[PDB]
């Protein structure tokens, strides 16, 4: 068989059947004949494919394959590449590669040191030394990708080496079943049990690992065995716990000395699926007053060699959270009391203040809904303001990266055809990739999108006066229609000036079949 | 405190006594006031460094930590680094640099762009953003070695860095506990054990991981209890098995064809702690014969996506090894019978043979001997004739790089001083680190050191006589007096021309009580 | 033809007739059939195989062929491939990667990820696409390596592409020409000349690529026209200028405030094929006393980059050298005020002192031996003591690596079969590359090695004293017979305790036909 025929088969033997990509020259070689069994997803630009793939790779918690144009399509999805480090998202990116005979010479099209080129964003990056080794390559790229801890790869390929004759003994690839499913010995896994049984006031943080694994139930019942509190590690990318959950405690603020207090008080402090810590905004102080230890279990080994405090253990989260929450006792302490409701913040007839259009959408949106949040400077009001029940209910750029919500809250509608998905993005970050909405309507990928405008960088601007630094350029963002640019690819679009325009645009999106974006004025800082 | 107080606390309380250096101008600040409780071994060359703490780390299953002189220190280091890469061994490498003043200007002893030296032959390479931040790194660098898969680890730390004051925050680095120690969990674990349980003829493959992990006892019990032969992987660094034991069938050849040969038959091959496959000379083929069926267990990812064929585990061996051992039936099937004993070679009065060398060491040595090898063209009598009962017995260069043997003679025989290490090494490969010598001189370390002395390069001669190279330059080292640099390294030599002589001076060097260096007068090829 | 008959003709095309090597099996299908206009030189470890090749490239002033294996061999000349970075040495470093079908699964032998091995110390890493692309690599780590500024450079092949068939269009490349002897513009030429020409008081600088251009000459009457004060950039790998010509002012301490006070009063200083500057102790001060400026003439734009002050020009040493020496007016300034001359130092009948050493040397060699330095306490004592009158009489590590000296000093040998070389090598650097000697014995190389045997770790302790560094582990390096490790690599070896001793033995040994070491037992600086 072919490298091509011997590839495609090895992608399919594997799970994949869909491949997100912006096509070129080097590329067209590898997607003649496209399989009948895959189905392409085109983006406009590269940042949009990665972000789409990661978007769908999150949702289905299952690798998702890329294939982008040499060096200038792998250059322009490296911003979306930095998120989907941080957010240890199985992308396996394939990059097109100039003819083997015309690479010395540097022709038109040559990925120069194309290994060199994603690093240190990757996992894995490689360039086969020949075109047999390409299916062989390609296993490792998909295994190194989905080993705990998950990760984007990356696999140049000349574009010559498709056509030639694969190696029979490829096959042994076809079938390789990879398992890192693993957790701690028993022994050292019925003292970490001892501990936390003996803890007298323990309380637990969850990162967006666990979201990642699907522990967020077995999170709950070992939230409730413990009869402990439970946060979300800070800047989180994912939602591991129901916010309406008698023991969720809320997003931890991302600072050292805001982080040791809020622990203050507690015993043993365990850390499931998170680094330790994800820490934003500058507030030195002590990593953890005195009194508290701290236990961590994350699936990555830099995670767990980089924490300033507590001890670790470097196994899935999947694997842990179920023995964990199978095997610690039932503790007589009483339930904590859930939190209580965000009071309705004063409205009035003129533009709409972010808490209002939370609550909005809490109160209108499907109990099963998916958030994506790049509204920068209402991350906080979001967070207590949205009532997510469910896993995978919320998502958030994890390296900070703009340009994440747009794509991604596209692929994970993709991924998730029965939830309805509402990207909440400000007016800034939904330039970064504007041209992934017409993806959105290309395939009739139902997301909605909400556009929060207040004609500037809110988080930007805020961060200046918390530096009392002035005379700051290009903070603004002026004069830029949201329902054009809408217009421009497609997409159904609709305005919210008012509490009142609200209500209606957002009814008529959840009742529309297709896409739909609404752009709503907010007010300003 | 100071940095330099924080991070000798650090290295003390994480169990770390003994320092492995070539020192420069770089590195005074960090050696002046050299605590009581640390020891210093000097090496003249920084392959001899590295070589000794990597003997030293494998033999004691510990973290070693070396201390380099900025670029052309670490540079000269990094062949060494190599070996230590493939077999995992767990070194904390640190290099002075410039001091940060004087980076800018790249005055002379600047390590430029200094993470990037050593990749990629390091597991993580960092030089520190300031001096208050060398403690954590530090700390990020011991863990980064000791979790698996074990590893090289690289710290680059500008000289003034260590006089400054540390953060106060730094202490909770101290006592911080890191586990890897995982596998499988219960619900695939009962799957494979049932695998185990089921196969008609089944088959065990053991690579380094095995020694390292000293799960060599519990893999003696595997075997045992499903009655299956046992191979040690090609290329071995290590040898984790008894080479006596009724199931070992010895190293198998690092061939493609002669290793799905060699498994023919078996069901299930049970493959542990080892690469699948290290193969070395081009013997195309099949890499499995229909019928087998291969599972790996590995706690390396990059060997668990890069294997070829058959199934994976990323796991602790360690747990991994002790878990199946006592979870398998024990089959009813009969004990494999132990190989025969290799057949006695003629010998004359003159010249010794390599067989006659490994037979007359086998009937004089300890049985709790450590044999070290870098005589290449006898690796396959050497196994075959040297009964190794105990784990840690066997070292061997893990990516090939010649210089290794010898300097690491002494880093095992300074970490089990009550096992007498045997280092048997060609005479080409005895010159890559010959300086290591006056190591073992100086701090009375009494390894004996078995020169094969043939006058030629000889696993090259045959090499060249399997690809019918004709004509080939450099394969021939005549005229170098072994006793001659060992006198000039403070070490007492003795020769053996003939095997009168070999038992003459093997019987002198067992008794000896400092180090001794034989050399033998073997056979060409 | 073959990969291997194409890259053989290429190479003998480009002039190149020498392989410095330790050979692996993956170099082997290299290596074989080894036509008979080349030959091969080896030595025992990689860090000597470089470093010989080293010496021999910058002596030769041409580019050096190097043949390694693999990771391993590669990896045990890194530190040696530092040395030859800083040195701007023109070295072609090949090494033998595991065949291309026993890549992926990464057989033993493999060089993972091998073009990032020898990084940041290559100017040019490379592994070819395909067999038939290697003749176009080599094409490109020869001109690469060769081009100003010269550097080392790193290949990669997978050991079965030298059988494979090249691509007939590769003979193109074997009469390649690349040259980069350039020059600043007229105009701007005679802006900077008229700068000199107008100098109340210039001083030159002078750096090691004057001497690896042979610039030697025109820097002399450079410094004759303009009647300036001479000096050489501080950490002097190699000596640009007679070191007894009435404008020699010596070496520069490698520190900021000593030059910067050097430099004082000189309204124009001229630095030469140097980095600006190469400094080494922390001695912060000003960069330059106001009143004076800097012109810096390099071929590296990292040295031009990099520096602190000063106006630069990026050109070729040897044509902007000659261009200026031609061009500018003669002075009738008066020469500088005569150096004092070097004292001779109290010396009893027992240990000899390091300036006893360099004066009795001085005396007995010729006028034109050639002297590496790997002494590293006695540097400055070496320079003030011994008359270089010749181009290519000294070298020492660029970049401060231990274990460059003695096989360099070999390769300098080897290249110069006309001129003694004179190695100085200290107790303690003599062991990092001490194999090399047996490359001196097996091909008769007359190299000249003078042990400097104190004992100690000198340099260090001195800077353990200039830190008040209490408690310093390994400095001493006791129970060391240099006599043995010269019979052990076949060297003849002569003992020097005292000065009568010392005088018998340089005597003896610059008679000699082959290799001869000499111990010099020397005071220890404690
Ligand atoms: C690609 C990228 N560019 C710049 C930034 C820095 N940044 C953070 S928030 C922000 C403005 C976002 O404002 P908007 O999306 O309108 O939401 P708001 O902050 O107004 O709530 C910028 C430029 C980033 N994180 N990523
Ligand atoms: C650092 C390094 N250099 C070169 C090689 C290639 N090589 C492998 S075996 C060998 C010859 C070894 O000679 P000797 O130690 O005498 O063993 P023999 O083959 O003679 O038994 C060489 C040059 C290598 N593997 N590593
Ligand atoms: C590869 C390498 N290792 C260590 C050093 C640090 N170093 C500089 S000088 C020196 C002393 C060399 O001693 P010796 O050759 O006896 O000369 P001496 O100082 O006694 O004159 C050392 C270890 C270095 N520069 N390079
Ligand atoms: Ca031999
Ligand atoms: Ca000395």
């Amino acid at each position: 068989a072919s490298v091509h025929g011997t590839t495609y088969e090895l992608l399919r033997r594997q799970g994949i059947d869909t491949v997100f990509g912006n096509p070129g020259m080097n590329e067209l070689p590898f997607l003649k004949d496209f399989p009948e069994d895959f189905r392409y997803i085109l983006a406009l630009q590269e940042a949009c494919v990665v972000g789409i793939a990661d978007g769908y790779a999150q949702a289905s918690r299952k690798p998702a394959f890329i294939n982008l144009h040499s060096a200038a399509g792998t250059g322009n999805a490296m911003g979306a590449l930095s998120n989907a480090w941080n957010s240890h998202s199985p992308l396996i990116v394939t990059a097109g590669q100039q003819t083997r005979a015309m690479i010395g010479v540097e022709a038109l099209l040559t990925n120069v040191d194309a290994a060199n080129l994603p690093r240190p964003l990757v996992k894995w990056s490689y360039e086969p030394a020949s075109a047999a080794e390409v299916p062989h390559a390609m296993s490792r790229a998909i295994h190194m990708a989905s080993m705990a801890p998950q990760g984007p790869v990356y696999l140049s390929v000349p574009y010559d080496d498709w056509d030639k004759d694969a190696d029979p003994q490829s096959h042994h690839l076809f079938d390789r079943h990879v398992s890192s499913s693993v957790r701690l010995n028993d022994q050292d896994l019925d003292i970490l049990v001892k501990a936390l049984n003996s803890a007298s006031n323990p309380a637990i943080v969850l990162g967006p690992d666990v979201d990642a694994a699907n522990a967020n139930a077995d999170c709950v019942m070992l939230a409730e065995r413990l009869k402990a509190p439970v946060w979300v590690a800070p800047s989180a990318p994912r939602c591991p716990f129901p916010t309406r959950h008698p023991c969720f405690r809320g997003l931890m603020p991302a600072g050292i000395a805001a982080i040791s207090q809020l622990l203050e008080g507690h015993d043993v402090v365990l850390v499931i699926g998170a680094p330790v810590f994800r820490y934003h905004q500058y507030d030195p102080g002590q990593y953890l007053k005195p009194g508290t230890r701290l236990i961590s279990v994350t699936c990555d080994p830099l995670e767990a060699a980089r924490a300033p405090m507590g001890d670790a253990i470097v196994a899935d989260i999947g694997a842990m959270a179920s023995a964990l929450a199978n095997l610690v006792e039932e503790s007589s302490r009483q339930l904590p009391t859930a939190a209580p409701e965000p009071a309705k913040v004063d409205q009035d007839a003129g533009r709409l203040h972010p808490e209002t259009v939370f609550d909005t959408l809490n109160d209108m949106a499907p109990e099963n809904a998916i958030y994506l949040n790049e509204s920068t400077s209402t991350t906080a009001q979001m967070w207590q303001r949205l009532n997510m029940r469910n896993p995978g209910s919320y998502y958030f750029c994890a390296a900070g990266g703009l340009g994440f919500a747009l794509p991604a809250a596209i692929g994970v509608q993709l991924a998730e055809p029965e939830r309805q998905v509402i990207a909440v993005i400000g007016d800034g970050s939904a330039n970064y990739s504007i041209s992934a909405l017409w993806t959105a309507a290309q395939y009739n990928i139902p997301t909605i999108f909400v556009i929060m405008n207040n004609g500037t960088y809110g988080a930007l601007r805020w961060f200046a006066g918390v530096l009392e630094a002035e005379n700051v350029p290009g903070l603004d963002v002026p004069g830029i229609d949201f329902r054009a640019l809408a217009k421009g690819y497609g997409v159904q679009a609709l305005k919210a000036d008012n509490l009142e325009q609200l209500k209606g645009s957002l009814q008529e999106a959840l009742s529309a079949k297709g896409p739909v974006l609404i752009e709503v004025s907010t007010v300003s800082p």
